[PDB]
């Protein structure tokens, strides 16, 4: 089980049992059994047949800006809904000391996992100076704050092992000012809606967060373990991506509001970044793949949210 | 209030500005934070784009109330997780026992207006002194278990033998009305569970009942109070009005069941009992579901429905 990518222009339907995708050269089948979530890159139509068919097998769809920034999601109704499970997760916002301990372990996994990329890239850093400001921290807007900070910095060290053309100099998101904060905002996007993916698979509800604030409207857990896998994968494809030169200056264009990626551009990133999602690790002694960690981190998360297991995050 | 689309067609954006062919119409949606589709609706990337713009939700429902999803988009309106106070009601004690003691209270009244309205003389509201008091859920089930198997005892006296209920059976059933009443608290069930996923209520989160089945257990707390007004009042029409008789039940190698015809029959009873009007029984069931929403934000406190019909 694949997920699904759509650049081109056309239209998902359902003809009977099969889903297909018209557009010139026209109805194509899909093979939904092997099909795990969707992502909208192109102008494409949904019938109701469709997106009945889709929700129907509880696939998730994603929908990106034309530059290709994360848009939104269609999330099918819960096929693993837990009543208690919920009232767990809900508890430990609820509790402000409980909510405290996992908004400080989701910035102390960004921090560190941020550091070993700096590490692993021979840039001197010790973000780790900073630990201490958050986990002394009572209020979780200081907390977040320093995040920012953290952040910050470890773009502005990452600038010393990349080119001129390829530095950020200020994180610019929506729209990017940058081939690189291009990328970064590509990458971002779909590890958001990969993390959304992953999340719609456990008991968990995606609404509740403890680092940023729970709402109905937003997937703000999918946010909360962003800060761990943003440094573990995304940072990485973009670096190895410009490093070894698979993206020139000919993959981005320039218009009035910001800097964008080409289709090809695009297509190239998508796969790198799949490729990453599906390169499998070696714990040098235990002796699996950058998605199962994904939910492997969402099964660490509820085995403490139920007392078993207290919450290490990610290193 | 929020938009609602039962007709068929489809969402365009022309060029900025939201349009529904089939035939061009504008959509004024400045006030709007939800929409809500009930027809079979195509959405372009445009329409879809422009609506995430506005951080506007989009809800998917078949035409018989089958939810699809909803479209969340990236664009966050200012609000609150309303799951979390759901929750908070659970995990206080006090506050769970008075919403659990409130289910219970409505179905017993609710009940006890059926067996007035069919002239049986009942009096179910001694049980109800019980209940104030009971400090444990267990006991207060208990108790709703007893006050129902009274009722089932009394409603016996308007019935013919062929449909009476003598225990109430279930896994699986030993009778022809234990049949009707399961499949039609079955099919109220899922009305229960479309019209909570029309609100932002988490629907496994319950009260009287527990979450730890984790599927949809706070329909059950609401059939509580609407299996009485719907779903008992279909049955005893269609068992005395003589819809049904004994050719439409088959006995199975365990148990009984409706045949096609008569879950058909049953079906379309109770369809058209929901869109009865005293405001439709199904509107009823919605109200319920914001009384219990404006009593999770502290706004007015829960009062169960009583019918008055
Ligand atoms: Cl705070
Ligand atoms: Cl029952």
């Amino acid at each position: 089980k694949k997920p699904l990518t759509i650049f081109s222009d056309g239209t998902l339907t359902r003809r009977e049992n099969t889903l297909y995708f018209e557009s010139a050269k026209g109805r194509k089948p899909l093979a939904i059994e092997g099909i795990y979530d969707i992502y909208i890159y192109g102008h494409v139509n949904i019938t109701s047949q469709a997106l009945h068919y889709i929700a129907q097998k509880g696939i998730l769809i994603h929908f990106f800006n034309h530059y290709g920034y994360y848009d939104g999601t269609f999330y099918p109704r819960e096929t693993l809904l837990s009543g208690d499970l919920i009232i767990r997760q809900a508890e430990h916002y609820l509790n402000k000391e409980k909510r405290l301990f996992l908004a400080k372990s989701f910035v102390t996994g960004g921090t560190k996992n941020m550091e070993r990329n700096l590490k692993n890239w021979g840039i001197k850093a010790k973000l780790s100076d900073y630990l201490d400001e958050l986990n002394d921290a009572r209020k979780i807007t200081e907390i977040m704050n320093v995040e920012a900070r953290i952040r910050q910095e470890y773009y502005a060290k990452w600038d010393e092992n990349l080119p001129e053309e390829f530095k950020i100099v200020k994180r610019t998101r929506r729209p990017p000012k940058n081939e690189m904060n291009a990328l970064i905002s590509f990458l971002n996007s779909r590890l958001y809606a990969t993390i959304i993916t992953e999340i719609y698979n456990t008991q968990l509800a995606p609404t509740i967060s403890y680092l940023h604030e729970p709402s109905e409207r937003r997937f703000s857990l999918s946010l909360d373990l962003s800060e761990i896998f943003k440094p573990i994968i995304a940072d990485r494809v973009a670096n190895r991506l410009v490093k070894k030169g698979s993206l020139k200056k000919e993959h981005f264009r320039e218009d009035l509001n910001g800097v964008l990626l080409t289709e090809e551009g695009m297509k190239i990133v998508t796969k790198a970044y799949n490729e990453e999602l599906q390169k499998s690790v070696k714990h040098p002694k235990i002796g699996v793949t950058r998605q199962r960690l994904i939910r492997l981190e969402a099964y660490k998360l509820i085995k403490h949210l139920v007392g078993v297991e207290e919450y290490k995050p990610l290193v």
